[PDB]
């Protein structure tokens, strides 16, 4: 029993982290096979970030201008190219620790683990979600760009995020591993403001199922609802509209607990309208939305990775 | 910016996890040098757990009765001994992935990372604290015993916890790596109830400093207090008494923010008496007590491990 915000084991990703320095800027890179991936703003000074022309700035950079260090050893850069907002630095040595991996572009509402790194060295691991406004609420200081987000299915690491930017409001923006930003954000130090931080309804419901499986049952009420009636309440509280696709995804948790999805929706509706009255659910005083239905099943079934 | 519940990178510990089977019971072991450490209740059936005589049960076990598997390969058990509540299984091969390590017995209030494992395979990593009642609030299913808790300082893993038991109330109990339980708990399936779940005051204060460093400043008030006056409020709310030792430990965070420790205490006192009025601090609707002052400094300074 017990339900915790749980990250994936990070060892497979630790073995891929390197330090990348270009001129005076140092950040992290991801070394997979004979390629190191990093944010293209490694080529920028802080002055450059205000209005960078990346193609022009890149002209002044050769292979030998990218210093790549894995622990205490250099890697030799034999080619480089810009793909969207990432650089691909070809090195002469394939990473002997390369795991099985894929690059995936995730949907808003999906979760992943972040290995926060500085100077190519892992500092910590935590769980994030891609918010509906395409930001993430991470923990990133200077030096952390190029840290990655990932999921693991057995022995395959699916990389889905690379950190690039901190917005003036303290939330975070980045790209997939093909270098395309999530949402409308750009790698320029400008006025970029995030849209509404909407709550991920299907994730709240999954977490309520996790609470029931763990004995936290006080919020179960005598009511049910419909999708359209629930969504009238979802909209007022800045919750994502619940769809039939979401109902289908919650099917297994509904079967395990014997609580119909729409009955759980009516419980959530009462929590939104009445608050929690100073009570807690799984040790939280607010409605948690960064566990997916898949996250709940994994943590409740003990799925492992090798 | 951003502050997250952050675990240590788990790769150094992943390489030490093995599966231990004795008879029909399978759990996890920790392989360091040529010794595998695991809970002694690996020798018990579920019936045995009601009133086990471990010395008697162990008589019926020989080296060859302990099946130890690292991934897909057996390890050969060449000796075994009981130390308190752990078994030490001597194997004929030193773990080639053994990190620099120490065994430490932690104090209540200190935090650590848990690598939850099943059948010797890591499933996830999360952050815990040793509660003042000597329980931990973890996430452990059947199969998870022998999972360990640890801290890392640079390249040295300090192992501090091994999971043994789930209490009927759903909280968790275990030992240090010398096999001595934290608190009064025993490895027997009996009525063991936890004492008061007291809040770790020095950790709440550290987290309030983390909030200020991140721009969450609404709870700063115009008041100060004294240790004795604060502790009159701490006692009413089941908070640990704050001591001068705690004040000294918070010194660096006080210096960085310019907020005197006793001024932060008066802010906390108002939060305890008035509640948070539906507001949040670092995304939490309650007062968080599982970050130590050291955890805050590390996460706020970007300390790394290699």
């Amino acid at each position: 029993s017990g339900f915790r915000k749980m990250a994936f084991p990070s060892g497979k990703v630790e073995g891929c982290m390197v330090q990348v320095t270009c001129g005076t800027t140092t950040l992290n890179g991801l070394w997979l096979d004979d390629v190191v991936y990093c944010p293209r703003h490694v080529i920028c000074t802080s002055e450059d970030m205000l209005n960078p022309n990346y193609e022009d700035l890149l002209i002044r950079k050769s292979n030998h201008n990218f210093l790549v260090q894995a622990g205490n050893v250099q890697l030799r850069v034999i080619g480089h190219s810009m793909q969207n907002c990432v650089l691909k630095l070809k090195v002469d040595t394939a990473n002997p620790k390369t795991p099985k991996y894929k690059f995936v572009r995730i949907q808003p509402g999906q979760t992943f683990s972040v290995l926060a790194c500085y100077n190519g060295s892992p500092s910590g691991v935590y769980q994030c979600a891609m918010r509906p406004n395409f930001t993430i609420k991470g923990s990133f200081l200077n030096g952390s760009c190029g840290s990655v987000g990932f999921n693991i299915d057995y022995d395959c690491v699916s990389f889905c995020y690379m950190h690039h930017m901190e917005l003036p409001t303290g939330v975070h923006a980045g790209t997939d591993l093909e270098g395309n930003f999530y949402g409308p954000f750009v790698d320029r130090q400008t006025a970029q403001a995030a849209g509404t931080d909407t709550t991920i309804t299907v994730n709240v419901l999954a977490w309520l199922y996790a609470a029931v499986i763990n004995g936290d049952r006080w919020f179960l009420n005598r009511f049910t609802t419909t999708l359209n009636d629930f969504n009238l309440v979802a909209m007022k509280y800045n919750y994502e509209p619940l769809t039939q696709d979401h109902v289908d995804i919650l099917g297994p948790l509904s079967a395990q607990t014997g609580i119909a999805v729409l009955d759980m929706c009516a419980s959530l509706k009462e929590l939104l309208q009445n608050g929690m009255n100073g009570r807690t659910i799984l040790g939280s005083a607010l409605l948690e939305d960064e566990f997916t239905p898949f996250d709940v099943v994994r943590q409740c079934s003990g799925v492992t990775f090798q």
